């Protein structure tokens, strides 16, 4: 999954932006995932270990976005100017 | 589409997080389904199109995170934690 | 994917072909899911955020599109038939 | 089915949109399909059934993209800053 | 998934013709009824007509691949001899 | 079964085309799927029993086709116009 | 499909085994299918189209199971133990 | 989730019939993955343990089956004919 | 399904220890759709079957799980913080 | 999304149990996938994030499998029986 194109067609550089790609994808999955079990769940306990998955998969994220970040000019530029900032996204 | 608990059991706050996520998700998708085609095209015009359009993406997944992050303490912090830096992410 | 027959058994061609019309597909596909998340959004902010990147989807879509057009003149005439017309299209 | 909202949450043109999309996308994706098949295909008669599908479909297409164009004005300024140019489309 | 559950390599070009000729088939006869299902969901007019219109001709899709298919398959024109174009219970 | 518009929003009698085809699509790609699994077999005795069971699917086929076309008069006036004909089939 | 491991990794035996198993899947959920809009239709004689589909691939299924027998004793164990019997199953 | 008709439209036992069936194709599906896994397998420990689990899923399957023929006459009558004979199966 | 790196490209071992999660998870899914069929099933006999095989799956599940245990130290360190504990496993 | 039978006739501790599960179920599949990726990677930065979140997810796991434990006895049972030992754990 994820692969669009015969994998042997692909750089080793483009297979490793892949890589990074499909697990921040997968992280943030899994975010929304959590998130929406911990609105659903009734048990507490439960509850507040899914909060906790949760928000570590947020680290995971951020981290493979930084990784991302230090490979891709187009898109440490985007991330520039949004990212950190109080104005209008729109 | 994406929700594992049926809507009528999620707040709207939940939803919209939601609506955020996976388009994220679906944007950085196109980032990466762009690059791989770019890689492996041969119409140099196609090529420009492909390229353009993965640049556009990039945008919009930017904004997105940006939305997330100002209601999501916790995505903030570790975006914080991160994001422009130099040292070893984990090494 | 969206490869039905083994990539090696087409030509550049139709495989750019085939990169055209899919990435063309997708395009429509977040117009109509953008479409639907502004419909039912709550937060304004987000449902602008959504607007933003939806109607930046058309003019992919628009650019996809010509590419294919400019070399398939079975299409090229279907679209000259149509498109900016006021013709009952029926 | 691609509907990634509860249907009731949505209004009647929304899924008219959602229709006339969803149909432009299944067309635009047999024409994709054919012409692989063709390209790959063996027999002659087989064939010659699979080319005329497909241009065929290409009318479907051209159809519901102009009903498309009708409606969505946003898309309408984007159709006519591209199509049948003549000059590079973002090269 | 291309409908190809076995490699392909292993498969003649008559079975990958055929495979072609049925699973065009199935995609015509599934057009057909994603249409009419939009067609009777359908609000807009205009829509409707092209939805309509596109049914149809995808019907002339469909009986020109049964046909081929009847041509090279034995088994398969025996049985549309049995039942098709006629008048008697079907058990 | 496989329905892109709300159940609810369907009529009975568009419900049971639909039961018609899909079951059409089914029995249909059951006969394409033993094709291959026949040309793929290495046991003898499995090879006749996947054979069977793929000309019987044909029959099924037959059979829900001419139920359709029974009250599908577009379907019924594409049929007469292509099946058990000569000719060839496309231009 | 139904392949979890490269197919040059698997022995010919076990393909056919696969082949077996898939195809005893496939006729088992038709019949389920089969089952289900027989309970939901509404014209007559499509449900007697219906019912009698389903019940000729039941035998498609008890005839693929049998030859699953003949090659697997320890499936051949467990369907002497149960099967044809009159006594409780589970507790 | 294998229901092809909305549930609310579909008697219990008619709901019941379903959750055996689909409960065994999982278990046949388990009895095929395991047995491409023991075939490909290359750590003896793990080996021995996929073939365990793969032998009790045909036990499961089993106690299904058998549940299912108690209730469907005419899965009965093709039981009985063909499981434990010398017939050739097909021909 | 499992495979989102060529097989070629990865070493037998990595492939057992897929072969072991994806089989324990499978075994997993098992038991969460037994347990889903066996709320909504309105037959007894059906349901003791149901509640049978659901319980076997556990042990498979058990099992496959140990196996993987041995294997992977990172793995075992993390079972033996949470399991067998009273303690509540989370707040933050 | 996992649910097999509507969510409306399933309890509430059916349902948080089914949440576990799942959870464990996508939490594993992150450890495998992550192992994958670890094993082809390239880039040895990319390689030290990705076997940092793997083990943070086997984390995840072990809270989870925790939870299900203290509440289904026959788990907390296979449990205590075959983890942490050094017996041959089939044949």
């Amino acid at each position: 999954d994820g692969y669009f194109e015969p994998t042997q067609e692909l750089s080793d550089e483009t297979r490793d932006m892949h890589r990074a790609i499909i697990s921040l994808r997968e992280e943030l999955e899994a975010v929304d995932l959590y998130n929406q079990r911990v609105n659903a769940c009734k048990d507490k306990e439960l509850k507040a270990i899914l909060a906790h998955n949760r928000d570590e998969e947020k680290e995971h994220a951020a981290m493979l976005l930084e990784w991302i970040r230090r490979c891709d000019p187009a898109f440490d530029k985007e991330l520039k100017d949004y990212l950190f900032t109080n104005k209008p996204i729109a």
